[PDB]
């Protein structure tokens, strides 16, 4: 039928990859689109390019932010389109869960990088123009699931996940991304250039408590949420 | 009916803008898409972004080449699409003349910048990946008109046109772009990643001689060329 498109949003190490890999196994009608950036962290040319630009960003973010953000967002659009045209053709209640969205790319990561002076105005305006247009009408979302975790939980989970590149990330940075997520998905203060987002239903799940072995209540909320869409 | 799409290709200051502004006036069925880069050289946000990135390129091409090439090519695709959907709806023999193409963006300018070490491998591979995909199937060309001028003619014409930024451009650089045009459009040695280009008819016009007041023979070749398409 028509595939339902649901973004999973949340801070770094909130548990989106964990949650998405629980969901995919629970239904034959349920597919996931993993985040390209997450995959970058034998090799496809995307993964070669992605690792290089990721490493260079850790060296010099004010040189590479624009390049990274454009490639991260292009790679997400192509992976989302491939799943939308390659999967759930024989599903009765098809749902595709996106690990983050083109909207987190812009309004969380790229925005923060502009605010941190890692992109100058021209870079940021070119990026927004490119983004507005690269999204010329489809990946429009039926709903968003916000996995809400404290910056402290995410810091603890970065430690748990043990990526060497990430161990130095300060709480301040996580606090900044946290505040952007709260503004966009909870208080809904943040104004985007995508009218329909104002209307999109948002399910907010508290995932401060470990859920890897105790996720049934979260899944019950997803199923109830999906039934309303 | 179906709009015929014809690229006008050639070196810097060969006379493409002059030739295109002669053609547009000769038929109500004939429209032109001026090159965004040419327009960048009151202001739309594209022109603000375009002038900034153009000026920065003259300062530091190895920093800005990727950003410039992506924005130059996006701006061309949107301007070409706007003309294809906004013009010649009531024409019997509609023709849209493109000032250069997405193919000159890649195989002339972006290629040269990679070869001049102004883009590193990752930048060049990201750029080619983005280009391959941003062209996901339409702007496909019915034909190409190659305005062929010697590097010396183009150097003389850069002098004639009197842009201050351009007066220092060496003959060596023009010679390099010349050789890329000869490889792509005359000898057809250059292999692109667009199969159908192998098949596209090419009209080659010698424009070493001034044509501003003496263009009737060139136009007669265009009309004969168009009749075969
Ligand atoms: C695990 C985080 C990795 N990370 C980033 N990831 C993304 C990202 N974009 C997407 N579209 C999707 C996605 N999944 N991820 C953007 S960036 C990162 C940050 C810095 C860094 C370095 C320094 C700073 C702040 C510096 N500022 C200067 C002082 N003050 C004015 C404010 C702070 N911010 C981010 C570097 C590398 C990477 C990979
Ligand atoms: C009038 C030309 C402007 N110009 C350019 N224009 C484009 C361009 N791209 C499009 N997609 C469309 C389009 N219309 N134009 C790309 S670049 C330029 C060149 C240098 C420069 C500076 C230096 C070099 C060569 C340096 N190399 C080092 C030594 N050796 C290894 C080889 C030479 N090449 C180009 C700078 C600024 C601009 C704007
Ligand atoms: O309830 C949870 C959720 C996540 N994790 C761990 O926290 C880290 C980050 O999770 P994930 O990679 O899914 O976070 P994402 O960055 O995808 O949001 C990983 O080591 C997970 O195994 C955990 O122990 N309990
Ligand atoms: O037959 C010609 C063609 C061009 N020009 C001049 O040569 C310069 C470059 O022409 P144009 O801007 O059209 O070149 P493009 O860069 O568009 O190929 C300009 O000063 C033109 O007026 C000329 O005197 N005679
Ligand atoms: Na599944
Ligand atoms: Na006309």
């Amino acid at each position: 039928t028509r595939i339902k498109k649901i973004s999973i949003e949340g801070n770094i190490a909130a548990g989106k990859s964990t949650f998405v890999n629980i969901l995919k196994q629970l239904s034959e009608d349920w597919e996931v689109v993993p985040e390209p950036v997450a995959r970058w962290s034998e090799l496809t040319m995307e993964q070669k390019n992605g690792g290089n630009v990721l490493q260079m960003m850790y060296e010099k973010p004010e040189r590479w932010s624009f390049t990274f953000q454009t490639y991260a967002c292009l790679s997400r659009i192509r992976a989302q389109l491939a799943s939308l045209n390659g999967k759930l053709k024989d599903a009765e209640k098809p749902v595709l869960f996106f690990e983050r969205s083109v909207y987190s790319d812009r309004y969380i990561f790229a925005s923060n990088l502009y605010e941190s002076e890692s992109m100058n105005e021209t870079e940021w305006t070119i990026y927004q123009d490119w983004h507005d247009w690269m999204n010329n009408q489809s990946l429009e979302l039926d709903g968003i699931i916000y996995l809400q975790a404290t910056p402290e939980t995410c810091l603890h989970r970065i430690y748990l996940r043990g990526r060497n590149e990430e161990q130095g990330i300060p709480l301040e940075y996580l606090e900044k991304l946290h505040y952007k997520h709260e503004s966009w998905l909870l208080h809904r203060t943040l104004k985007t250039n995508f009218d329909y987002l104002q209307e999109v239903p948002i399910l907010t799940l508290d995932v401060n408590e470990d859920f890897k072995d105790k996720y049934e209540s979260l899944v019950e909320k997803v199923k109830e949420f999906l039934s309303t869409l």
